[PDB]
């Protein structure tokens, strides 16, 4: 849906790595110099499992995806990745959902497009499928990929 963050930088945060206990990340990790997709997901989200296989496909094509596990059960989340594959370059654990609150998410799943400079450029509330990618996000990803280059 619509977002008041379009054109604004990613909110400050300090979250623990989902699969690397003790390692914490900050917003600087979302300023890669290349565009990135931030995917909000959880194991309790039905369309998330279905969307996971498509994310694996995009990741294999070079699309950079950062995963934000939302108000979820950490262990179940880790098993989820070991069982279905890990498309994420990095996985953040938003156990309390505080980053989700600053991002204005309605729930899961949701995908944000962030440019190389850490500026939020698009927000899609709902599952990521070929149609959404081809019609809504792909054109934007290509634009910011060419500029970052």
């Amino acid at each position: 849906l619509e977002s008041a963050l379009i054109g604004k930088p990613v909110p400050k945060f300090r979250l623990e790595s989902l699969d690397n206990p003790g390692q914490f990340y900050q917003a600087d990790v979302l300023t890669q110099g290349k565009p990135v997709l931030l995917n909000v997901w959880a194991t309790w989200c039905p369309t998330c499992r279905a969307e996971h296989q498509y994310l694996n496909q995009l990741s294999a094509q070079g699309i950079r995806v950062v995963g934000m596990n939302y108000k979820d059960d950490r262990q179940k989340a880790i098993s989820w990745l070991k069982e279905l594959g890990n498309p994420y370059a990095l996985s953040l654990f938003d156990g309390d959902g505080m980053l989700g609150l600053d991002l204005g998410v309605y729930g899961a799943p949701e995908t944000f497009l962030i440019d190389g400079n850490g500026i939020i450029r698009y927000r899609h509330a709902g599952d990521l499928n070929p149609r959404v990618w081809e019609e809504e996000i792909k054109p934007l990803w290509e634009k910011y990929s060419k500029e970052a280059a």
